[PDB]
């Protein structure tokens, strides 16, 4: 489009994103994985976007091509938060008392 940054978008970044760090998993090296991962903590995602981005698989790729804390942390919690985001439709158990307002 346009030149310039200023807008509706982030499907873009977030895609731009992925290729870079897919890029970097493909060359095994992650260097900058943090800023990419950063970005896309702050970075409005979603399950549509999840599937067109695939940064879903992106990050992963990175936190098992890195064993890194930060770089890794960043990347867990973008999948614990994609995990709500996503949250595939699976079965699971826990539960902690159930029971609001007891007293």
């Amino acid at each position: 489009g346009s030149s310039g940054s200023s807008g509706m978008g982030l499907e873009e970044e977030l895609l731009r994103i992925a290729k870079k760090l897919e890029k970097m998993v493909s060359r095994k090296k992650t260097e900058g994985a943090l800023d990419l991962l950063k970005k896309l903590n702050s970075c409005q995602m979603s399950i549509q976007l999840l599937q067109t981005t695939r940064i879903g698989v992106a990050v992963n790729g990175v936190r098992k091509h890195c064993s890194d804390k930060e770089v890794v942390s960043l990347a867990k919690v973008l999948i614990k938060n994609w995990k709500r985001l996503l949250d595939s439709p699976r079965t699971t158990k826990g539960e902690r008392e159930s029971g609001p307002s007891s007293g």
